């Protein structure tokens, strides 16, 4: 296994799902029946979009959308009345990347943090956000599909499932992503909840480094059988994402 250092961590881009990132996400209007008031908060980004958003940011890439996107959330979705249709207008977005910096830590502008924001929204959006104090997306299919379409990305963009490969083989691809510098989308499920992050370096000890998606907590080297972080961020579930897996790869520009 090459050793890759953390392709993100070079770049210093650090992105989470609060605040300053969330300044455009839905607005929650209710309370969930046995859960304390999230009502006026902006719901958090969600990691699916986190963990694109960042990879995004390291490409700098692309300067305009391309195609819109609409959904409808879910009337299970406790937070929202209904129904509740969201709407990115991507294809008129100019994405200023000079605007959308690499992390956030309070005294950036606010036209720099409403650029991430409505790049965190306009993802989360593309994804079918089901917005929320934590807010999931089915992940990998919605995440390829928004990068080509939505995004401008290279064809070479797919998602690849864990299970259709032996262990040296979904490896060895990881491994090709980061030998060309391209961090990777990755996601998995554990007993209590799934999580969404980026794989973007390795250690020649069979480890990658991840990157979370929480503004830099738990981050570190874990083996891709023990995705275990100790701290967990917003939407981390009891951690240990180790089912399920999958991944977008070949994200690159076109």
């Amino acid at each position: 296994q090459p050793v890759v250092k953390s392709l993100l961590n070079s770049k210093g881009i650090h992105y989470n799902q609060g605040n300053p990132y969330n300044l455009l996400t839905p607005v929650i209007e209710k309370v969930k029946p046995g859960e304390q008031s999230f009502v006026g908060q902006h719901a958090a980004t969600g990691c699916v979009a986190t963990a694109t958003a960042q990879i995004m940011k390291y490409h700098n890439y692309p300067n305009k959308g391309l195609k819109d996107y609409t959904y409808t959330l879910s009337s299970n979705n406790p937070y929202f009345n209904h129904p509740k249709n969201l709407f990115a207008a991507i294809s008129t977005r100019q994405y200023n990347w000079n605007n959308i910096l690499p992390t956030y830590s309070g005294r950036e502008s606010n036209v720099q943090k409403m650029a991430i924001s409505e790049l965190m929204a306009d993802v989360g959006i593309s994804v079918d956000m089901d917005y929320g104090p934590s807010s999931g997306s089915a992940g990998s299919s919605r995440v390829q599909r928004a990068l080509k379409e939505n995004f401008g990305y290279n064809q070479s963009v797919h998602q690849i499932n864990r299970s259709d490969f032996s262990k040296q083989d979904w490896e060895a691809q990881i491994d090709k992503e980061l030998s060309q510098n391209q961090p990777v989308y990755y996601q998995g499920v554990g007993k209590v909840g799934g999580h969404a992050f980026v794989i973007d370096g390795a250690d020649g000890r069979n480890f990658y480094h991840v990157n979370w998606g929480w503004g830099g907590v738990s981050d570190g080297f874990f083996r891709l059988d023990a995705l275990n972080p100790s701290a967990l961020g917003t939407g981390g579930g009891a951690g240990g994402f180790n089912g399920y897996q999958s991944a977008v790869v070949g994200i690159k520009p076109l």
